[PDB]
């Protein structure tokens, strides 16, 4: 009843009270368009956008020092009265600040770019309740690798569905040339941090375009029926096939995707640490390229009832290191029979410089017995004796239950493998020396003639066994073991004035099987298998000096001497008569090949040069 | 004096001046739900919870389409009038929203369910000026492996103190029926980044629930008195223990927790690059499975003043690169006696796989003499001397000062390793023949009849020195060598019709200790060790056709041309009269076993075969 | 004309509308702290700092309880009337909120350095629309490694202006201390996440203080025209230079920067996975101590264009997996000749440890040609034949296209390295025999005396052929092998009453060239090229019981039965009259070493003892 309206009250600022009150009546941006500020600077308070689309709102100031602004509906709005408002943010840009449809149903692409546009290629895409569909390709501002700016596609668990059969993300300035084969490249990207892209599996859907987002960190994002994460397709610069470079995908959750990456030509790519659950396809760069690969690493991945993890051309520099593979028979897999297929297979280039350590290739039932399945199938090049330009793959530690590890006959090195089911000899592969329980010594020592020359006798190398007494066990002394015994005769100040080797064989063996009286002593038998000296051979032009023969037809005896075998050689006479005197002492630098196996557990036999 | 209420002012939503008013002083959330809205979709800013719970506050709009909500005390509040206010949010669930006490006084676990069942499991805690405690176990939404979503637990600085003998974080439809055998789990989370969880010390504190929660990456936390980041003790599925699933903890600030991981079975573990200080235990998984662990690895961590860095079963697939161990005695090291125990260790099966790349095994003094200590411990199946099935671990390029990096003779393959204040020898472990100074050589060279037969000698093989003498230092260029020369006898068309093997014996030896009148020439002598040769064998059935003894007691000869020399065997007579023809070359496949020990640096001879 | 002014209207607080209507009128933060709360616990918004700085505004609340706090002039600013208003926030702190530049023109570390405080060291600096300028080190609060803080510095993308020869971060409590030997250190730091830090590059530009900061994780940053990233050079503990400590560089986009680490001396330092864009220096810790650097890992980085990427004096425990060079000339390159120094280089100490896998060393036009440069330099201690303590470095599966991939030499283990437009042998490094196509073979078989003795000639060993036969072609079947056949004659309880050895040399030969006629079958010649067996050792003290000599002059004959091949030695007779028995057995453990190289690809030859 007793009622004054507020239009009828003044403020201080000139208006009245009812134009006071509207400024918290502000509900979408078509209420601030037609709201005039009550002073210079004001903030503001819009709700949302629309009275339908319930995302945009924001605080917004009236820059009164602004008349000439454009409004681009989403940041800068402008009033019926030209107030220029402008959105107060100093975080990433919101695509829903300028319509971008959070239920999914059209295409928010060009909403994207423009918050692509205000943040110099810093993009939220907001929390779960969110459902994005991108159909056109989004452009990043151009940053080269030298350049100033850091950019970022993240969110708060938003979901992105994705249409492109090239990227949905790429450089702005390949837009309208994408079929350039000019390098319109952008550079420094991370992407993926709390963001779901998801694709529907009938259509195509590829998240990054390879061809010109160069530099990408791929971390922290879920990919769920996802055609590739990255795909290169434009031939440019010095290939004429698409490529990647310096893309690092790790740390994400990948499933039901097609392809992680999808190309023929790679440079510095990482693809490592990611939970992978039945995906139909891995690292695809199989291009004919000398090589396809610059350097591979795949590290620590989970690849289970999966398809084949990778399928690569020529690869120089490549490691793979503990991945884990657990049952994998979809995808290419079932036709290519293997699980990673490197150079050179088919049409393409031989690889070099390949590292395995430490998988384990845990095998669907269907490949244990399959005679034509390999986990890593590949041909290497060995029509020459020579392997420096072309090295073969090498693997170490790693665990399979498969029918092969890899292509019979096309690695050279390889140890601590595990062959469950199956067996090592079936690869066709040098075994190590080690796991053939062969160990290797050496020894240098210095036989003064006066103190190791008595009748023609010298001694020529020293052996003890005071440490294969030390063993606990009776079946762990015995071994047996070749040794060779180069000797330099020289004179008092190292002048070599002979020079020959010894070939000896031993065995050596104590208390076995013995209770009651048994011995810690173990006892050394030696045979001279071969001999050999130079008789000739100037080594002083001037004076007409030659290497002399110091040894007559030489028998082997040997001395035991506390825990020690002293060997000696008969026949000897020193040289003399010269510019540089008389042979001094014999210097034997003695090399052991000691194998160790025995009717114990032992992999290296004690005995040792002195 | 002259005061006219602001009730009787009117706006023009036909609500008072005060009432307009009173918008602007809504502090609490009681005050909310007193306020009645002046206008459809109106939204005003609730400054907390109540007055004495200082968080809580946002904003709210008036959802006039929404008359059933019910009131949740955190994102729709519902007033006296019915209206349902809801916060606006975009971002992560605050558990100050739902009342989560920040002081850490009473148990927020309520509070911080309500937040996981708003978000889809996307929960922020805030800054450091809170300290949340949680008591209750929080339950995820289910996700399966190949499920669409993806779910955070982060902070900004925020506390947490967890108190929880299984996991305050585990799946919530295993909430009521923990104790289930079905696989009641749930996948795809990050949990840690901007987080500090801590416990008293005193009590039993767990994180995650390893039973419930897969695929998770836990990084960018602090870990403080935690007793277990990850526990799993329920058995399910195959398994008759609890067991671990794809769990990644990297990239973390772990301070004086009991253990990293604590359960019995382990799938695709990750525990790489944490600052780990004074941990009294790290991954424990000392089931007694066949294997226990299904792939680990433990790369780049610091474990300093710690205890057992892991206590591991069976492990297939096992890596540990490049960790850092500095002076660690406390925990059960004390007792075990290693940094690392693997299979097989008492009930525990056999490992297979593993394989330790550039540690530092830095001791406490106290394990420098310990002769029980070795850094990994474990027994290798060494009873057979196939080694397929249960692969033992390989130690490349580690550093220790311990008195053993492993148990004595369990490791067949190690080379590049440091042993500071011990030796090599006491491991009983093979050494490569690389480190022996020992290094191979082959080459295959074709020998024509029409050139290289003269008088019933045939040159067989070629060496050359001219490397040897280009050398610079006079003690580097002296070797010795073993020759294998596989012949081939064939005809024109490649037909073999005999095969022999020779065994020949070098020494290599110029001037070594000459100024005036030195040459770079070295002189080789050879001798014939070894001789065998095929004297039979069917190779053509149809037109009987044998292998054919070419040789008929050789002797070897060797000539100097040039730098090269020519090894020739004599007796030599060509087979013939037979369909193939007679014989036209000898092929020579020559492996050679170069020892370079001398009395120089010298680790590979240059002495090679043409 | 009908105008009633709003200071007549009361609001039922007893402020007038006037007052009421004013809080909504407060641009600046002179405007609040002229503003007079209407209501206790009033939440009013403030637009910006002032009319010329358009950041720091927010919400602050009228903290009636508060009477005594001190206005900072951020978060708590005091009224005139007494009022203690206080910023509503949760998060991570903004400087701007103090007044921090964001046009980069004058030093902002004071406002920074206000953050820090209030916030417990998480600072946030913003969108890509500011840009800082830091000239004054800023210090973080004091949080020891074991302490219970985590502490962040990071941002949106703003950037950050670097000036500081010693570092814009470091410790709080080594300001005014800075030339301490106390460890004034602070410990668990993130910092770079959506950072730009960006030095002028004709001025000093330092980010982190590593005399004084630990246990930092920096990731996710770009760095362009920095100096370095961390520098250390302040002399402490048990140091006499600067030195790091648990330092993680990872995942960042450096451009155009001196160095990575500059200083002496590291401790547990990884640096890895980041994108190098014509860097001019990397990792440098060339200090001389023993070791210089505890640990470093260096994996899966990008260095195109650059210089040195790692100048290390001695290292322990290194390794550096995967990384990609590519055309590297500038900085100190073309002085140091090389992409990485290690020790011993000048008057650095011995590195001992140290593993290159995987890497791709691609060499400008200028260094494959330069025989002074290789990728790797150092000097290894090669004086002693023992390489126990100081072991030299390793390559595995690498690729270079240089003059050298290390110095010449100086390494002694390494396999499956690619040397494109070079050769192995130049490097003075031993060739494992797996490459040389050499395999091991090993086997233990009982030839008991009732089976396997006829007129004193003793079976002594048993090969197979039926695997040669297997195979499908004819040139991958022939190879030579020799035989080591330890014999040891034992009793029916295993009580060893002789031991011998004999050396064996094989040829093994089918039918190769051949169509028509030919045969699977492949044929064995042996000849026994040394014997050798103890005649006498005590083996039993108690009872007298010697080792008894069973052969006397054995010849070796070998008999075709199946596949298989029966060698054998003549002049056996049994041990016998003695407390133990006759000799029941010829206990035989073969190791075989197998010379593939043949006419065919065979690098296996697959002759094996049964
Ligand atoms: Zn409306
Ligand atoms: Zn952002
Ligand atoms: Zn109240
Ligand atoms: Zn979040
Ligand atoms: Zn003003
Ligand atoms: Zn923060």
């Amino acid at each position: 009843e007793v009622k004054l309206p507020a239009d009828l009250i003044k403020d201080s600022s000139g208006k009245s009270q009812q134009e006071v009150n509207n400024s918290l009546k502000l509900k979408t941006f078509d209420d601030l368009r037609n709201f005039k500020p009550i002073v210079n600077g004001q903030t503001v308070y819009v709700g949302q956008r629309s009275n339908t689309y319930l995302q945009g709102g924001g605080l917004f100031y009236a820059d009164t020092s602004d008349t000439t602004s454009l409004d681009n509906d989403g940041t800068i709005l402008v009033g019926i009265d030209g107030t220029r408002w402008k959105r107060k943010w100093n975080t990433h840009a919101d695509p829903c600040w300028f319509g971008a449809d959070y239920t999914g149903t059209e295409d928010c692409s060009a909403q994207v770019q423009k918050a692509v546009d205000v943040s110099y290629g810093r993009v939220w895409f907001g929390n779960a309740d969110r459902s994005f569909k991108m159909m056109t390709p989004v452009g990043l501002p151009t940053n080269s690798i030298v350049g100033d700016m850091l950019m970022e596609i993240c969110g708060d668990g938003a979901r992105v569905w994705v249409y492109s059969n090239t990227g949905i993300f790429t450089s702005k300035r390949s837009i309208g040339l994408e079929t350039s084969t000019d390098d319109l490249y952008t550079a420094a990207l991370e992407i993926g941090r709390g963001l779901r892209f998801q694709g529907d599996g009938v259509s195509q859907s590829v998240v990054v375009n390879g061809d010109r987002l160069y530099n990408v960190n791929m971390k922290g994002g879920r990919y769920l029926r996802i055609s590739a994460l990255v795909r290169a397709t434009q031939p440019r610069r010095n290939e004429t096939t698409g490529y990647v470079q310096s893309v690092t995908i790790e740390e994400n959750h990948l499933a039901l995707c097609n392809r992680i990456i999808d190309s023929k030509r790679g440079f510095n790519v990482t693809v490592s640490r990611n939970f992978c659950e039945s995906c139909y396809g891995g690292v695809y760069l199989d291009g004919d390229g000398s090589p396809a690969v610059n350097v591979i690493r795949c590290d620590g991945n989970l690849w289970e009832s999966s398809g084949v993890f990778a399928k690569l051309g020529a690869v120089y520099a490549g490691t793979f290191i503990g991945n884990y593979f657990e049952g994998n028979n979809t995808g290419d897999l079932p036709t290519l029979k293997c699980l990673i297929e490197l150079g050179k297979t088919g049409t393409t280039g031989y690889s070099s410089g390949v590292t395995f350590i430490g998988n384990q290739f845990g095998a669907a039932a269907a490949y244990k017995a399959d005679v034509n399945y390999a986990d890593v199938k590949f041909t290497a090049s060995l029509s020459g004796t020579n392997l420096d330009v072309l090295a073969p793959p090498t693997f170490v530690g790693n665990w399979t239950n498969a029918y092969r590890m890899w292509s019979e006959g096309q690695v050279v090195t390889q140890f601590g493998n595990a062959f469950s089911g199956g067996n090592a000899r079936r690869h066709q592969a040098p075994k190590l020396h080690t796991e053939a329980r062969v160990t290797f010594d050496l020894s240098r020592k210095e036989f003064l003639s006066s103190t190791n020359l008595v009748g023609g006798v010298h001694t020529v190398a020293e052996i003890d066994t005071n440490l294969i007494s030390n063993l606990a066990s009776q079946s762990s002394r015995a071994c047996t073991a070749d040794m060779n015994i180069f000797m330099q005769m020289k004179t008092a100040s190292n002048v070599v004035l002979g020079a020959a080797v010894a070939k000896v064989s031993l065995v050596v063996q104590g208390s076995e099987g013995i209770g009651t009286g048994a011995t810690t002593d173990v006892y050394v038998a030696a045979s001279l298998t071969g001999f050999t000296q130079l008789e000739g051979g100037v080594i002083d032009t001037v004076n007409n000096v030659s290497l002399f023969k110091h040894f007559t037809s030489p028998v082997l005896t040997i001395e035991r001497v506390g825990t020690k075998y002293l060997l000696k050689l008969s026949g000897y006479v020193a040289a003399s008569g010269s510019l540089y005197g008389a042979t001094a002492k014999v210097f034997s630098s003695t090399t052991m090949t000691i194998y160790s196996l025995n009717s114990g557990a032992s992999v290296a036999g004690q005995i040792y040069p002195t």
